[PDB]
């Protein structure tokens, strides 16, 4: 063994969370690492209090995935000046260096969902008009803070669709339910339902179905590919989900590891993490590697390679040497 790894996971309240669990464990042990998890369970000071915990430990590294990306700034610069590799998973922290950070490509992945947004509300006469309901994940999570900003970018460029924003703190997928049945009682010419992760997809059926509605009468579509939503598609109430990559961020993070701990450098470039290009660079915030995401759609929703599916790689992850 090559030593203990801590992940401070933020919850473990859905698929994605989980499944983060599972793979990095997983991952990690095919290149020497146990790892230990620890759950915040959607509370900073939980979070920043298991961040002493842990220092005081000495592990070979800590994984975090901050409650709030703020909130964690000091914790981050405690533990690296004991001596401690930090990796950030998923939700990027620009504000202070970290020793490797995995993401998806978030602000892309913003910009998927409104290229599929402005074709769902295209026209017969080629114009792009309706109303949107954005519904994004907590404000303290720069996944979907990217994502909102992509997204809006994308929609802002055609203002005959009206976008309303609402929330769903701490990912909830309970707010997400309720922001969708008082919404759309409010606006009944909502056209489509963009919600940030399928977790939250799942209450906006739930508040549809019981105002009426069937699948199709009402666009969907959310942004982070968990089962739940590939299942959604099959059924046809969701018209597209766009994944981010989980199982690449994990293995990106386990394939870098010996590197992290070593305190090697991590050459800028490009590079395939299962299967996927994924982009290298040198941030303020130190190396960095940002993975696509892709459209899921009837269409392709069976391809394996789409973590939904719940089929992650076959074979061993290699440590970069
Ligand atoms: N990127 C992840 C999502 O997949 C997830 O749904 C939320 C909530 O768990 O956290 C993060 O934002």
């Amino acid at each position: 063994t090559k030593g203990m790894v801590y992940y401070l996971v933020p919850t473990l309240l859905d698929e994605f969370q989980t499944g983060s669990v599972n793979a990095l464990s997983m991952f990690l042990g095919q290149v020497g690492y146990e790892m230990k998890t620890l759950n915040a369970d959607n509370k900073t000071d939980a979070q920043q209090s298991q961040m002493n915990d842990v220092i005081a430990l000495k592990p070979a590294a800590i994984i975090l995935a901050a409650v709030d990306f703020n909130a964690l700034k000091p914790s981050i610069e405690a533990a690296r000046a004991a001596g401690i590799p930090v990796v950030e998973f998923d939700r990027q922290i620009t504000s202070t260096p970290s020793d490797f950070t995995s993401v998806a490509g978030t602000v892309e992945i913003g910009h998927i969902a409104g290229d599929h947004a402005i074709s769902l509300l295209k026209g017969k006469n080629g114009d792009v008009k309706g109303k949107i309901l954005q519904v994004p994940g907590d404000p303290g999570d720069p996944y979907t803070l990217d994502i909102q900003k992509g997204f809006e970018e994308k929609i802002k460029a055609f203002p005959g669709v009206k976008i309303i924003s609402v929330p769903a703190v701490q990912w909830e997928a309970s707010a997400a339910g309720t922001i969708v049945s008082d919404q759309m009682l409010a606006n009944p010419d909502i056209d489509l339902i963009f919600l940030h992760a399928a977790h939250l997809s799942v209450a906006a059926v739930a508040s549809l179905e019981a105002a009426g509605k069937k699948p199709g009468d009402v666009m969907l579509m959310s942004s982070n590919g968990a089962p739940v939503g590939l299942d959604l598609i099959r059924k046809g109430w969701l018209n597209v989900e766009v994944e981010q990559p989980l199982y690449a961020q994990a293995a990106a993070i386990a394939m870098f590891m010996d590197k992290v701990v070593g305190k090697k450098p991590i050459k800028a470039g490009d590079y395939d993490v299962l299967g996927l290009k994924s982009v290298v660079t040198m941030e303020t915030w130190g190396p960095n590697i940002k993975i696509p995401g892709s459209a899921i759609t009837k269409e392709n929703v069976d391809n394996p390679s789409f973590w939904g599916n719940l089929k992650p790689p076959t074979a061993a992850i290699k440590s970069v040497e």
